[PDB]
């Protein structure tokens, strides 16, 4: 799976340091961002930057409040990543994968990411998948 | 343990994507950098930037070829970090911790990092410690 890391989408650092996530992760959650779809890396990159700015400045979060973001360009964007927890109202012990324009396509990509996470020991073999994409 | 993350030492990104590191890590290796000691974060940041440039440009590595760097300013610098393995001749399953001006000071902080890694599930409770400092 192709991950667009933080530097490649011009991420700013967390405004203050994030809290470490205990591994292996035992719960994964798929959520919808309910922001405009995007279909190229340039377009999706721009959207992720905006998401981060909004989460930090408008919401008062320390950083973009997901671990990863699947987008319409079929890329996974690194958000808080494997090792740091999201903050409330998200669960600190879940890997949160957000979706910009959820679809059959990027859902399969996100599932591939989970499979890799399991193989690499980031995600427990005994994990729960919480699919909130319909809401 | 205070970790100076990549953005805070002005790291460039890997030249190309790195290989993922499997967890839990079963082996930690201590290696010497053979670079001048540094005693302030300003000075150590400069040294770590220089190490990364050296590894990428002179050695042809994709990125600084350590996971963490322990320095004389008593800081740990995030290099490849928890998630990505070092490339050859380093082992793809080890956590490589480099030392700038290796000392009893450096070692204590490095051991704290390991203890933190174990608590967080990054490192096996039964990890091997490979000492390449000499
Ligand atoms: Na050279």
């Amino acid at each position: 799976v192709k991950i667009v890391t933080r530097p490649y989408w011009l991420a700013q650092p967390p405004i203050v340091p994030l809290t470490p996530l205990k591994l292996p992760i035992e719960s994964v959650r798929f959520v919808a961002t309910n922001t405009p779809s995007c279909f190229t890396q340039a377009e999706c990159t721009f959207r992720v930057r905006l998401l981060q700015n909004w989460h930090i400045e408008s919401n008062g979060y320390k950083d973009i409040n997901y671990n990863f973001v699947a987008a319409g360009d079929e890329n996974i964007y690194e958000a808080r990543g494997w090792d740091h927890s999201c903050e409330p109202p998200k669960d600190a012990d879940e890997l949160v994968v957000a979706f910009i324009g959820p679809s059959s396509s990027n859902k399969k990509i996100a599932l591939e990411l989970i499979k890799q996470g399991i193989k690499l020991g980031h995600i427990s073999k005994n994990y729960s998948l919480i699919d909130d994409l319909e809401k």
